[PDB]
C-alpha cells in the first residue's frame, strides 16, 4: 500500500509567436498519491486546548 | 441562373504552440449562391390559420 500512480513525466512547452516580445515557458505534470485500503496509518495528534 | 460562385474551397488549419496546452483546428470556406435575374423560382406557402 501507498503507491503513487503516474500518467506522465513533467514536460515543458514554449510560446512566443504570435506574442508580443516575450518568451513564455509552460510546464505540466500529472501525478497523484492514492492508497488502496484504509489500514496501516496514524496521525499523532498530539494536541493542546 | 442559380450559379455557385466561390473564391476559396475548404481549408483546414491546425495550431498547437501552445494555445496554453490546447490545440485549435480552424475550418473555412468562401462560397455563395446567387441568381442573374429575379425570376425562375416559386414558393408554397401553403399558409393558413
Amino acid at each position: 500500500n501507498f503507491v503513487m500512480p503516474r500518467q506522465r513525466a513533467v514536460t515543458v512547452e514554449r510560446e512566443r509567436q504570435a506574442g508580443k516580445q516575450r518568451d513564455a515557458y509552460y510546464v505540466t505534470q500529472r501525478v497523484n498519491l492514492q492508497r488502496y485500503f484504509a489500514n496501516g496509518v496514524v496521525s499523532g495528534t498530539y494536541a493542546a486546548s
